[PDB]
């Protein structure tokens, strides 16, 4: 599934993820932006041979199981697959325990390096929420 802007903040919001570890929601708008485009289905290997999953592109190292990463753990307990649904449920849950992690959105690279620091209230702009 691709999410519009607005209809993922809502999904987010309804989760529980707006403000969560005092990260406004514009800031998980903005991560699942440059992540996923938005896309549930998004999937990228890494170079150490683990993949990034879903809508936040979380990772096989750590955080799901897909058979394919050596060495790796399954801390959200779950398929990387769960990570591919249409419904954002399996996201939401594992995001909550990755951000709690200490290095708070950090843990996303492309957040660290494309909303940190900037309006990401924008993102939720214009949405009813
Ligand atoms: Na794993």
């Amino acid at each position: 599934k691709v999410f519009g802007r607005c209809e993922l903040a809502a999904a987010m919001k309804r989760h529980g993820l707006d403000n969560y570890r005092g990260y406004s929601l514009g800031n998980w708008v903005c991560a699942a932006k440059f992540e996923s485009n938005f896309n549930t289905q998004a999937t990228n290997r890494n170079t150490d041979g683990s993949t990034d999953y879903g809508i936040l592109q979380i990772n096989s190292r750590w955080w799901c199981n897909d058979g394919r990463t050596p060495g790796s753990r399954n801390l959200c307990n779950i398929p990387c697959s769960a990570l591919l649904s249409s419904d954002i449920t399996a996201s939401v849950n594992c995001a909550k325990k990755i951000v709690s992690d200490g290095n708070g959105m950090n843990a996303w690279v492309a957040w660290r390096n494309r909303c940190k620091g900037t309006d990401v209230q924008a993102w939720i702009r214009g949405c009813r929420l």
